[PDB]
Parts: structure tokens; sequence; C-alpha cells
């Protein structure tokens, strides 16, 4: 009975798997600047379990350990983090980018006809430029609008996504946490908004319950919106 | 000399290295399944059974694991070498001819892809295109531009409705893959690229797929992987008469853990 | 007896090799079996297959002799002395011309063989597959031709990756610029031939070939790579020769498709 059922190499391969899985499924960290690592700070976590006979076989038979449950937990944690970033938490009195008070709004418009999305983005950028924030811009869209921007038409000679990217030098991305037809344009920069991270996504041992081994993947972060006028939501 | 008596090793170290390198190089360039799946292993040739599910958890108690186990099959192909050829290679200082090993490795790779994509119902194995519990979308019409884009969009939406968010990989039959590369007037863009911004894990073609068919998979280690016990290798079977038989072989298995992460184009 | 030293010989051989490499097309789509040595003169053509009187066993494979391709050039003694005294490097243009002619001969032999000596080529093999050429002036003709060729090759169990070799006229026609098209067909064709699309000047008229690569289908048996040799002393001149010896082996004729 000890507080470390894993060796050093197994720990390294579990932690690198967690980091690698978290890296490829995060969208909110690609438009924000990280202020850390270091008002209540929320904690996001997900648990998984390991069988003791599997560890005994891995160490005795000289075979690699299976780390799929950690990958699943990390994917769920990344989904939770994106949900918190985009929509916040009403129970804790937290606001996201899509619900911040004092943000500008524009009508979504007709997107079926070619050029509608470009007109909407231009109108949002125009309203943003009126309030003193002028570039660089980043655009986040729901899967429906993102797929609709990739339609192929005749005599257009260019994909509308590149026409949009001409304006949004930071980038245009798709997010699954957005519901229905939704989009957001943000003026990037640490002076407008940022993310304060207290503890990165890491795995921790909880102690042996019965004879099996529980582990938890967890992290702690907060979103600080200093200027609410640098966000324009399509609705 | 060295052929007048029974011997355990007819080749020297350099030619064993060259043969194994040839086998590996031939194997790597003709495998499509390994470009979209994670690898669990190598586990060792002594491992013959592997779990299929994920671990969940007055008198005495009896505990029995609820996971399902399965045996790992072997894929192999044989070839033969002439003894005078080896004698001439050693005596005249000539490189040895290793084409038969390349042919055997190509056949083994084809068999591996066939097992991965369609399985084997006689032995109880399932493939990506025959799994039970997978999703399905109509194929539609791919003669006009935009049909493939619409089909992929519909498949991605149905995958998203079940909590699988990507990134996605697409595998197509040669006919659909060729149709995706056609050229039309005023369009100025190929539909393959437009599809490629929707599947960030890649779009591939496989000759194992039949007629007009395709599969979209939400990649992830927790959804599916490949359990490998032994990669392709060459072994000496022992001299029969005076010639030398060899075998190229491998052992692996496909594990489908979430069947609803697959969408086939029907 | 030889009018050159180690460094001059090395420079001559280096120039010959560099001229040879840049101009050889068939060596970019074929595997090499060798070098085997200058003493090897015969090579097998097929793959090996396994009382009161003694037994007699004979091999069932076929064998062929390896030919030699060569070209002669000259070097003058006064220029050698001037280079040695001045220390300026020698003039080696004749060797480059000889190497270019040898490369042309090798490419012609690979692509068309020699009917008199019973040597086959890719364009004249017996048992190969053929597809109609169609009309390459309008867009899509080359794409359709390559798609048909690859489909017919796939029907016989050869899955690629494929390589395409074309005559100059077809290569030029796959580079035209039409009105509101903005996409070159050569890129689309290159996206289907994973091993490459190449241009060859030995191909006659409008023609092309699609091959499925692999040592088990075809390779090149090289006994001696291109090299230079001294022929002796004649008056004051110094004759030299550039020569090589190699052969092409076709094992599966149905892995080749020609564009009729």
């Amino acid at each position: 009975h000890a507080e470390n059922p894993l060796r050093e190499e197994e720990w390294a391969r579990l932690n690198e798997t967690v980091i690698q899985v978290a890296r490829r499924s995060l969208v909110g960290r690609r438009i924000l600047d990280i202020y850390g690592p270091l008002k209540t700070i929320p904690i996001i976590y997900k648990d998984f379990l390991l069988h003791w006979r599997d560890i005994e076989a891995a160490r005795t038979h000289n075979m690699p350990l299976d780390v799929s449950a950690a990958a699943g937990a990390a994917a769920l944690c990344a989904q939770q983090e994106d949900e918190l970033i985009f929509y916040g938490d009403a129970r804790l009195g937290y606001e996201g980018l899509m619900t911040a008070n004092g943000r500008l709004t524009v009508p979504l418009g007709d997107w079926t006809s070619p050029g509608g999305g470009f007109q909407a983005i231009v109108e949002a950028t125009r309203k943003l430029n009126e309030q003193g924030h002028f570039g660089p811009y980043a655009v986040v869209l729901s899967p429906r609008l993102y797929s609709q921007l990739h339609r192929i038409y005749e005599h257009h000679h260019v994909l509308e996504i590149e026409t949009i990217r001409q304006l949004a030098s930071d980038g245009v991305y798709q997010s699954n946490r957005l519901r229905g037809e939704s989009g957001v344009v943000v003026s990037t920069g640490r002076e407008n908004m940022d993310l304060a991270v207290s503890m990165d996504m890491v795995a921790a041992y909880l102690g042996a319950s019965r004879m099996n081994h529980p582990f938890r993947v967890l992290e702690a972060l907060l979103l600080r919106i200093k200027h609410p006028d640098a966000i324009c939501t399509l609705e």
C-alpha cells in the first residue's frame, strides 16, 4: 500500500498523453492571451480508474500500459473549459463572451445568398471601429455557418472564407459549443480580455480505494473581460 | 561449403538487416489504416488475448471481470531462396536479390487493410464498414459539384448529434476520390480542398473499398485503436531439401469501442 | 602511360557522374539491382520456383546477357601541360558530350528495347494493357485517360503508387491556359500519380505510359555504372571512352498501361 502505483516513465507517458489530447481540442486558447500560470477560481475535473492486475501485468510481463481513459477524461475537460469560456456559469455569477453585458450586437442577416456573411462581418467590424477598437479581429462561428461559408458557386472565383480572413487577420474558427446559428467577432489584445490560469490540466492520484487506483484530471482557470465593448455577437 | 551440412542460419548479419529493412519499407508505403488509427503496442509475441471493452468496476465473494476478451490473429506469406544463389552471393561478393520478400510484404499489407476495413464474419471479427451500431447517411449524387460536400456535412452533423466532435477523417473509394478532382468552368476551385477544411485529420483513398462507398470517422484513442502484438518480420522456416524457406508475418487486431463514432456513406 | 594523376582522374569521373545523373529519367521510377561487378555477364530473367536411377535437375528460369553502351572522345597533351603549369583546371567538355550521348542511348534502350537482339521495352512489351488516348485538346481528356488507365491497372491486382511518363507534346498540352479555368490540369494529374509525372524526349509523337512501381514488377539490373577509361596512346593524342553496362527486367507485363 503506497501513494504511487506508477513508475516515472508511466507517469511521463500519462502526462504527455493528457497534454497532447488537451492541445488539439481547445479553441478559446487560440484567440486569448494566457496570464499565468499563477474572486473565486473555478476548478474543472474528471475522474477515471485503473485496475491493479493491469499494472501488475504491465510491470511483470514488460508491456506498455493503456492510457485511453486519461485521454477521454482530458477530452471531456477540454469540452467543459470551452463551454465555460464561451457561455460562463450562471450559478457562480460568471459571464462569457456570448453573454457579457455591454457588448455590441448586429442582426445575423441572410446567409444563404452569397456575400451575406461578408456583409454581416463588415457591419460588425464597422460598429467595433466606432467605439475605438480597430483590429486585429478574430471570428468564431457555429458549425452551420462555418460549413455554409465553404459553398462553391460559379463566377465567384474565390472562397468566401478567404474574403473573411482578409479582414480577420487573427483567424476564423468553428466552435461546437455555439448553439444553432451564432457567431462572435472580438478585438484581440491583453488590454481588452485575457485568461488567468492558476493550474494547468494535470493528473493526480487520489489514493487506492479497495484495491483499484483512482486518478483525476483537473485544472483551474478564469476569464477576465476588462473591456466589454470589444465583443460583437451575431444574432 | 556451408551447404553440405544442416545449418540454423544461411544469411549473415548485413543481409538480414537489408531484408528486414526492405520488408519494413515495403510495408510502410502501402498502409492506409495506420494513418488514421492509434497504436496500442507492440505488446510482445507472447500475448495472444486482449481485452475488448474498457474497465468499469456470512459468506465469501467471487469477482469476475465484465470485459470481453478476444484472440489476436496472424497474417503471413511464404517465399523461397535457392542455395546456389546464396553461394554465388558469398563467393562472388554480390548483393542478394530480395524481391520475393517485397512481394510477400505487399500481399500481407493488402490482407491487413482488408481485415481492417471489412473484418471477417466467419471468425467473428468486425470492420469499420460492417460494425453494428454505426450511423448512415444517403450517398446522393456526386456527378454535379457540391454533392460530396453536402454528404460530408450531413455525416458530420449526424456524428455531432451523438457527442462526437472530431477531428474527422474521411476514406473514399477510388471512384469517388477521382470524381472529387474534376474540373468545371467558372468554379476555379477543387471540391477536394473544400472537403479538406472540414476533415482536418485527412481525406484518403483505399483500393479495398468497393464501388461507390466511403467512411467518416471521429478519431480518438477512446473511440478506436489498433492493438499490435508483432510488426511485419521475416523468419527462417528451416532448410527443406537444399533450398531455404522464409516467412513474412505479423500479428495485430482492431478494437471498436464506440460504434457510433463511425458514419458510412450509403 | 596515363597522362593524368589521381586528382585529374577524380575530377574527370566526377564530371562524368554529374552529367549522367541529371539526364537519366528511367532511374527515377525504377529500382536498382546492383552494382554486380564488371565480371558479371549473364543475369536471370524470371523468379526462382521450387530409385534405381539418378536424377538430373535443370533450372527453369531464363537468362540474358548484359549489353554495353559506350562513346569515345579525345584529350590533347598540350592542354594537359598548360593546365599543369598554369594550375588552371582541365577542359572536359568532350567527356560531358559523351556522357550525354550515353544517357540518351540508355533512355532509348529502356523505353523501346531492341527487336533485333530480343530486348523488350516499356512501350513494346508483350502482355501490356492499353487504353484509348482520346482528345487532349479539350479540358479533362488527360484526366479521363489517366483515370481509365489506373482503373484498368487496378482490375488486374496492381494498386500503385503509379508513375506517369509523357512525350513533350502531351506535357505541353497539360500546361495550357484557358478562359476562366484558373486551374492547371497537370496539378490534378500529379495528385493521382504519387510517384511522379515526367517528360521524356525519347517518346515519339503523342504517347505516354503509366506504371505501377515495385521490385516484384520490374527493376533495372546494373552491372557497371557509367565510368571513363583510357584507350592507350596514339600519336600525341589521348583517346578515352565513357561506358556502362545495365539491363532492364520486366517480370509482370500487366503492370504497364500505354496511352494509344
